[PDB]
């Protein structure tokens, strides 16, 4: 069609990107991650057991609340690589700026404190394509296509740095936004259909990784960028980082003075300086500051893979093009 579409975005603390869907009728709201990186829809369940902390916290979707609900029960489980949750399927419409699609989706009734009691969003929207879908299910970005209301098949992320009076992001469904992005896309094809991935020819500091080339995951569903334990050992003895439990950190003067890291895609050189990767909470040599930067073991066939987070995103405005299997970048602003 000719409809373009946007969702509002909140930052929470360069960590978390979320917006708001509606489930059901009349519509219970959700906070959502829009991830790239698989293709469930989950909202935590009204029948997830208060034993679960997570869901005494978080929006629960009440399937008795719900005219347009259509029951299907299925159990379904989703291991991400930082934790699982599982529930059972489950159809209603679902809201997502000012779209209205018939979409199956997990109602979630088991959800570990770890991680998501730390946790901004109560669900994800998963933006894959249907080879990595959990149940085979119709992602949602597949039945917003299906409709013919698009002016074409693609999408588009832009995540803001700032997290006051201005807004932590946006989603394009349909097309990109020329307000948050400046030249030219570069567009990079990927590896296969399936999987939002693209080849990596290098990960510079100042090579010394991934020099006989690698896999390179855009993940918008995750905060950091990630690679291999491995290769995230060298690249942090590299840049002289101690390792603690769930991150890496230096000492906070040291972070201005650290080497910008580059990633060769696609032909191109994208860098990123020590600003973009270092949270800058701090001067003090007394004070350890965080690096957005982690380790994450991705079995396959998805993985051994890097992953680039929302530490990537802030810097490149970027195009999923479903239509032609490839990836735009363009410098956010
Ligand atoms: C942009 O903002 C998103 C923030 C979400 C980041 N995050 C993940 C997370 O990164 N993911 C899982 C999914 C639930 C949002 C990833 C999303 N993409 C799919 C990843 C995955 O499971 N993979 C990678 C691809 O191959 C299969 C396994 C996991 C886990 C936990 C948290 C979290 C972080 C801070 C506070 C509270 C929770
Ligand atoms: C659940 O969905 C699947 C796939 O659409 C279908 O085969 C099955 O009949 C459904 N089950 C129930 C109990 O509605």
């Amino acid at each position: 069609g000719n409809t373009t579409s946007s969702v509002i975005l909140t930052n929470y603390m360069d960590t978390q990107y979320y917006g708001e869907i509606g489930i059901g009728t009349p519509p219970q709201t959700f906070k959502v991650v829009f991830d790239t990186g698989s293709s469930n829809v989950w909202v935590p369940s009204s029948k997830c057991s208060r034993l679960y902390t997570a869901c005494v916290y978080h929006k629960l979707f009440d399937a008795s609340d719900s005219s347009s609900y259509k029951h299907n029960g299925t159990e379904l489980t989703l291991r991400y690589s930082t934790g699982t949750v599982s529930g059972f399927l489950s159809q209603d419409i679902i809201t997502v700026g000012g779209i209205t699609v018939t979409q199956m989706f997990g109602e979630v009734t088991e959800m570990p404190a770890l991680p998501f009691m730390l946790a901004e969003f109560d669900g994800v929207v998963g933006m894959g394509f249907i080879e990595q879908a959990i149940g085979r299910v119709t992602p949602i970005f597949d039945n917003i296509i299906s409709q013919g209301v698009l002016k074409e098949d693609v999408f588009s992320f832009y995540y803001n740095r700032d997290s006051s009076q201005s807004l932590g992001g946006q989603i394009v469904l349909g097309g990109s936004d020329p307000q948050h992005y400046e030249g030219n896309f570069h567009y990079i094809n990927l590896i296969k259909t399936g999987v939002w991935q693209i080849q990596m020819k290098g990960v510079s500091v100042g090579t010394l990784l991934c020099e006989d080339g690698c896999l390179a995951l855009v993940d918008t569903g995750a905060s950091y960028i990630s690679g291999s334990t491995s290769s995230i050992e060298k690249l942090m003895e590299a840049l002289g980082a101690k390792k603690r439990l769930f991150d890496y950190v230096v000492k906070c003067n040291e972070g201005p003075t650290l080497p910008d890291i580059s990633f060769h895609l696609g032909g191109k050189e994208y860098t990123l300086t020590s600003a973009d990767y270092v949270f800058q909470e701090s001067y003090s040599s007394k004070k350890l500051c965080t690096l957005a930067i982690h380790a994450m073991d991705i079995p396959p066939p998805t993985g051994p893979t890097w992953a680039l987070g929302a530490t990537f995103i802030r810097k490149f405005y970027t195009e999923f093009d479903r239509r032609n299997n490839r990836i735009g970048f363009a410098l956010a602003r």
